[PDB]
């Protein structure tokens, strides 16, 4: 590419740094353009002759260039460099170290169509009246495209932001606005505060037309807004951010430091939420809510995204990491916050269920080859966006809670509140955490050397365990299964002894192998307690068989986190090959038994897993026997329940989780009362109230007929909930009919009757079933340009189409097909990490078909098939 282009690598050079910028912009959203005014102060501190900065998508008509003692306004040339987003300004004199420059760049450009950079849509009112938006996503690397920019998290700055909006709009930004004035024509221009210290991935604005409720607290004004026809759904989350603040006030020790704090609604929004400093964005189905529209899983997710957002002010807005191989110290600790602050006060929503599911599948994730180390190096913008996955945030977080679990609360909270004071507007990497936490210490313990492998290893370690008399046995390797470095890990256990009395303790494996002193003679033993541990246990047969037959005779001696930690360790052993899969069926023999949520959902989601393994391959017959098996299994918790909202949010999780997996597969009589609930819901117009712990299987079941289709179709296309949306949304890709499927698909791509920021979740939604397994991969590989062209290779949304349309493959034959195909898209393409896991999770498809299926066929060959075998 340039030679000629006065920089080679993708980190900024650190000769010049930005102090403030005044950015002053023209947004047109009807014909989608703007144009722009950046001015830069900034300082050198090396001698040079270059400034070398961020920009795309830039008409660049004007650059000034001012030494600050000379106050003339120069001209000064410009050099491009598009592959690294970089462009070059070669000033007249060279920049002497210590001295003040001002930069000033004049330019145009388009509004983005995307959901990246500064973007703007149309929507639709309730009067059939088209309404523009325009709104800024930046993190990680969009905000050059909005303006020049040095577009490193590292180099923080203070952002003065000016905006001329139409004056029927409102215009947001991070800070209060400070004035406004009147211009010809209807226009309007409006200048925010100059704002705090802080990155360029942090900057935001926002154009449209809003309403806003709002409460002080203590002089921060919070306020959420929503477009005119929703803001009615906005009072829980107006009430639930009050509270997570006063919260996280308490806990960091720490003020919110701005006098305004605004959440909104978008219309239109790719992500689920967006912690902009004062301005924080979310997805209008992550924000809104009503009670009478929203099931309990969907006040969850309101209550969890608004702690996340929340925690990130602190982690993330008031400290930085300096590049994006340290993403993990803002994603991590901000997931761990928000599950932390949820169990604190809102301890009854049970939110730890699924901070522990997370955890299982990002466990499955880091087990691969493909996976990096926690903290890696990132040396492209692939790599860049390769960083917003489920390990930076689940496996960073757990990460966290192992230390808090070893260490005490408080010990915990005093390292946490000396590193925000000492870092407090600035930049940070993995080391500073460890040495926060090495002076609370006491340097009794080495916080740094024990955390070494975990963040620059990739995996996490298999724990054998083996009762020898009153010892237990332990050692530790890499799990994985093939086709290095020590843990510190801290080992829980808990136990019984022949006198029913329960002991627990805890000791740290430092080296390969050890042993620990059990005092008396035990029952039974259990290591890793609440798996509050990042590791998978595997036990000698005469302690598993120890395990499972406690769990026979009385499961609740142990905790719900515990049977659910058992159920995911013995199908995951048992995919690797570490004990025949018959084992892990005999050890859920025990649900029968089983009152708590996790590991039913646990025993569910493996099941679901095999059995759409089966279906695909076409193993119909099989696959039908084994959710028979596991529906007697489970006979009468399924039985028992009602189809209403009664109970604790924990036990309705478990009457969606059960009745849905029902009438899936076409179990009991639940289809039938479904379908009745349905027609009775059609025929009175959508008006006699569904129970919302009910409506995906209603739904489900009534999308599943013509008549039934059509008339949640014009439902979507008309209700003001979007929760209930998004449920009807997921009956519709439900359907059977092909041509359906298609059609939710290409609709979505191009906007029209679905949004484009449903397409991966419709596509997730059609691969997963029989009749549109293969519609869903096609879809994705004739698209393949159209996709990456709104969703660059390889971020999230990406990453998460490619997963959820090739996972459910298991021969020679696909692998080779989606190998070629990616290896035809270019080398580069193929070679990314959400490409070679993808190939690398059918590989292991295949190796436990031809490891299991026997194994399968033969323990299931009395069972009761639904269908007839081909
Ligand atoms: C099955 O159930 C669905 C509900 O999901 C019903 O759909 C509703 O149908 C009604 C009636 O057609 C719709 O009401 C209409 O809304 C329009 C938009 O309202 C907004 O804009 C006005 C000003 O523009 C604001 O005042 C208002 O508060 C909203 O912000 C109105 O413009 C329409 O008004 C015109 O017609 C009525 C006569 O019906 C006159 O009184 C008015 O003065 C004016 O002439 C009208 O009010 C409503 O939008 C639909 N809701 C949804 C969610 O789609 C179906 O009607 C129902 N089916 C059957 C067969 O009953
Ligand atoms: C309701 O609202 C009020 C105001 O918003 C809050 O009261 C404020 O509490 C904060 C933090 O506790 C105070 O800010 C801090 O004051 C501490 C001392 O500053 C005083 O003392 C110094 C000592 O030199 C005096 O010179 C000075 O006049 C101040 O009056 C500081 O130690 C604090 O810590 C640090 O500042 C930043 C903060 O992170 C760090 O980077 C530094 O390391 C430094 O240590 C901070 O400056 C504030 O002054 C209080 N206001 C009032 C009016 O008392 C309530 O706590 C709040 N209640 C809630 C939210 O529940
Ligand atoms: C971007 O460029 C577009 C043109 O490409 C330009 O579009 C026009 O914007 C104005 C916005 O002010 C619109 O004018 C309105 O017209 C309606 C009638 O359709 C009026 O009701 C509007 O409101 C009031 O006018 C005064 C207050 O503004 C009041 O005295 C009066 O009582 C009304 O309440 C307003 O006059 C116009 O419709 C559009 N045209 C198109 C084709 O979109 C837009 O202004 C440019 N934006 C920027 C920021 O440069
Ligand atoms: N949910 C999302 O699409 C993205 C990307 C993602 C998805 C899964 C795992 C990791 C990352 N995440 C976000 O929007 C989370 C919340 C989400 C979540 C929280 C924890 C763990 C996983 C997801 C969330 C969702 C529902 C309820 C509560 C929180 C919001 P954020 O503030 O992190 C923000 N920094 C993401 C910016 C971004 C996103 C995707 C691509 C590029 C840039
Ligand atoms: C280059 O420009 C930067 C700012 O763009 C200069 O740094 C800062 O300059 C201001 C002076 O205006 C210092 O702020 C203070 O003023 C307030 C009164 O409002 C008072 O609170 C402070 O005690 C201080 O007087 C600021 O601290 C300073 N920062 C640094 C690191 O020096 C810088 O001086 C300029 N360098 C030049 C012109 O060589
Ligand atoms: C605020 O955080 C800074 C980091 O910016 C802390 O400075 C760091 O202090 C730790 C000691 O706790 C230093 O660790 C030591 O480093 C030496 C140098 O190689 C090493 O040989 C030792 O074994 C030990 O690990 C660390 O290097 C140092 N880092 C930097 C960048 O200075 C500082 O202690 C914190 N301040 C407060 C008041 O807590
Ligand atoms: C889910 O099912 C289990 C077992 O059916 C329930 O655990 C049972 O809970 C009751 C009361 O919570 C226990 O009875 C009590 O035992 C303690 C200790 O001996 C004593 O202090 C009380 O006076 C009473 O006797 C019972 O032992 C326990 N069963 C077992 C096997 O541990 C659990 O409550 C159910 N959960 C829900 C949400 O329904
Ligand atoms: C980039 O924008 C510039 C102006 O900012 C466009 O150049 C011309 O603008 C002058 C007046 O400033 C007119 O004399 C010309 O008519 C404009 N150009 C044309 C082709 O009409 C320039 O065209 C833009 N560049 C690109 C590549 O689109
Ligand atoms: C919407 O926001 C405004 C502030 O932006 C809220 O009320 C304001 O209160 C302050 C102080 O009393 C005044 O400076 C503003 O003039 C007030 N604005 C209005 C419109 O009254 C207002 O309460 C918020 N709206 C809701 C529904 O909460
Ligand atoms: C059950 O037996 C255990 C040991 O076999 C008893 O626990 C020990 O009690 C002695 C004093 O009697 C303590 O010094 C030990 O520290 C205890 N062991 C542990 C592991 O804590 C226990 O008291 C007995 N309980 C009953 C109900 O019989
Ligand atoms: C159709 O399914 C419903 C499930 O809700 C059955 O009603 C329940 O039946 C089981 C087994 O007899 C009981 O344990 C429940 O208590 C019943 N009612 C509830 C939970 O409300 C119904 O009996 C089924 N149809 C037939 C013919 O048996
Ligand atoms: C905006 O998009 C149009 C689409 O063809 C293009 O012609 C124009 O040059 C773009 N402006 C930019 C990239 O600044
Ligand atoms: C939801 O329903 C309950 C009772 O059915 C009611 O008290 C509540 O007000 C309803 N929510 C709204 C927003 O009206
Ligand atoms: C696993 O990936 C590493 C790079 O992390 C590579 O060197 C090695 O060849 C791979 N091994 C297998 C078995 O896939
Ligand atoms: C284990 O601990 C018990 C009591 O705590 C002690 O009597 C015993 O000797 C210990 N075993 C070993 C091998 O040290
Ligand atoms: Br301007
Ligand atoms: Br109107
Ligand atoms: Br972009
Ligand atoms: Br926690
Ligand atoms: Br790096
Ligand atoms: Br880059
Ligand atoms: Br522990
Ligand atoms: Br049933
Ligand atoms: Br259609
Ligand atoms: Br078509
Ligand atoms: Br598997
Ligand atoms: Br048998
Ligand atoms: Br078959
Ligand atoms: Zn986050």
């Amino acid at each position: 590419n340039g030679k000629l282009f006065p920089w080679a690598q993708i980190r900024l050079p650190t000769a010049v740094v930005p102090l403030r910028y005044e950015l002053s912009l023209h947004p047109n959203l009807t014909s989608m353009t703007f144009r722009g005014s950046v001015t830069i102060s900034v300082q050198a501190l090396q001698v040079t002759w270059n400034i070398i900065l961020h920009s795309t998508g830039h008409n660049i008509s004007r650059v000034t260039f001012m030494s600050a003692v000379s106050s003339q306004e120069k001209q000064a040339e410009i050099l491009e460099y598009a592959y690294h987003g970089q462009i070059a300004i070669v000033a007249p004199e060279a920049l002497l170290a210590g001295h003040n420059y001002t930069l000033k760049i004049e330019y145009s450009a388009n509004i983005s169509s995307s959901y990246y950079g500064f973007y703007g849509f149309s929507y639709t009112d309730e009067s059939n009246e088209k309404k523009y938006f325009a709104a800024t996503q930046f993190e990680p690397l969009a905000a050059r495209s909005a303006f020049p920019c040095f577009d490193e998290p590292a180099f923080k700055a203070t952002f003065i932001i000016k905006i001329i909006r139409d004056e029927q709009y409102t215009a947001l930004s991070n800070m209060p606005k400070k004035s406004s004035v009147v211009l010809d024509d209807g226009l309007v221009q409006d200048e925010f505060s100059e704002s705090v210290k802080m990155s360029t991935y942090l900057v935001a604005f926002i154009v449209g037309e809003m309403k806003n409720l709002s409460q002080d607290v203590n002089g921060t004004l919070v306020s959420i807004y929503a477009v005119p026809e929703k803001i009615g759904q906005v009072h829980y989350a107006l009430e639930t951010t009050v509270k997570l603040l006063e919260f996280f006030q308490n806990y960091f020790e720490i003020q919110y430091p701005l006098k305004k704090l605004d959440l909104v609604a978008i219309p239109d929004f790719e992500a689920g939420a967006m912690e902009n400093w004062g301005l924080l964005t979310f997805r209008e189905e992550t924000l809104l809510y009503d009670s009478n529209t929203s099931s309990m899983a969907d006040r969850k997710l309101v209550t969890k995204i608004i702690a996340h957002e929340l925690a990130h002010q602190w982690f993330g807005n008031l400290v930085t990491m300096k590049w994006w191989n340290d993403l993990w110290l803002n994603e991590g600790f901000a997931t761990f916050m928000e599950y932390f602050s949820l169990e604190k006060i809102f301890k009854e929503l049970s939110s730890y269920e699924d901070f522990l599911d997370a955890r299982f599948k990002t466990m499955k994730k880091d087990s691969l080859n493909s996976s990096h180390p926690i903290s890696s190096s990132v040396q492209s913008s692939e790599q860049i966006e390769e960083m917003f996955d489920s390990l930076s945030y689940f496996k960073g977080s757990s990460l966290l809670l192992m230390l808090k679990t070893y260490l005490s609360e408080d010990v915990f909270q005093h390292a946490v509140v000396l590193y925000l004071h000492n870092h407090s507007y600035a930049s940070i990497q993995s080391d500073d955490l460890w040495d926060s936490f090495n002076e609370v210490t006491n340097q009794t313990l080495d916080v740094k050397r024990m955390m070494k492998t975990w963040t620059l290893q990739k995996g996490f370690p298999l724990v054998t365990v083996q009762k020898k008399g009153k010892e237990l046995f332990i050692q530790q390797e890499r799990f994985f299964l093939n086709m290095s470095y020590l843990w510190h890990i801290p080992l829980s256990y808990v136990t019984e002894g022949r006198n029913y009395s329960k002991y627990q303790s805890v000791s740290l494996l430092d080296k390969k192998s050890g042993v620990i002193n059990l005092t008396e003679e035990v029952l039974w033993v259990k290591v890793n307690i609440n798996m509050n541990g990042y590791y998978i246990v595997h036990y000698a047969d005469d302690d598993w068989e120890a395990l499972i037959h406690q769990l026979k005779i009385n499961p609740y001696v142990l905790s719900d986190k515990d049977r659910a930690n058992l159920i995911n360790n013995i199908f995951e052993l048992a995919g690797l090959g570490k004990v025949p899969l018959k084992r892990a069926f005999d050890l859920i023999n025990y649900l029968g038994n089983e009152n708590h949520t996790a590991p039913i959902t646990e025993a569910l989601f493996q099941t679901d897993l095999i059995y759409n393994l089966l279906e695909k391959l076409g193993y119909m017959d099989l696959a039908s026997r084994l959710v028979t098996r596991v529906f007697k299994l489970l006979q009468n918790q399924i039985q028992q329940q009602t189809w209403t909202d009664e109970g604790t949010p924990s036990m309705r999780e478990l009457r969606s989780a059960l009745l849905e997996f029902a009438c899936t597969h076409n179990l009991g009589n639940c289809s039938t009362t479904a379908m009745k609930l349905f027609d009775d819901w059609m025929a009175s117009n959508g008006t006699q109230s569904l129970p919302t712990d009910v409506m995906t299987t209603v739904f489900k079941v009534g999308a599943k007929t013509d008549k039934g289709w059509s008339f949640l179709l014009g439902k979507y296309i008309s209700i003001g909930s979007e929760a209930e949306k998004n449920k009807i949304l997921e009956a519709l890709a439900s359907s059977e009919d092909v041509r359906k499927l298609y059609w939710l698909m290409k609709s979505s791509l191009n906007g029209d009757n679905f949004r484009t920021q449903k397409l991966s979740f419709i596509i997730r939604t059609v691969g997963r079933h029989f009749p549109g397994h293969l519609l869903a991969w096609d879809f994705v590989k004739e698209n393949w340009n159209k996709l990456v062209q709104k969703f660059p290779l390889g971020s999230y949304t990406i990453q998460n189409i490619v997963a959820g349309s090739t996972y459910l493959f298991s021969t020679k034959t696909h692998l080779s097909e989606v190998q070629a195909f990616f290896e035809n898209q270019s080398e580069a393409t193929f070679r990314l990490r959400c490409v070679q896991e993808a190939l690398e999770v059918i590989q292991l498809n295949i190796q436990w078909m031809e490891k299991n299926l026997k194994s399968l066929t033969w323990w299931l060959r009395t069972e009761t098939s639904q269908v007839a075998p081909a």
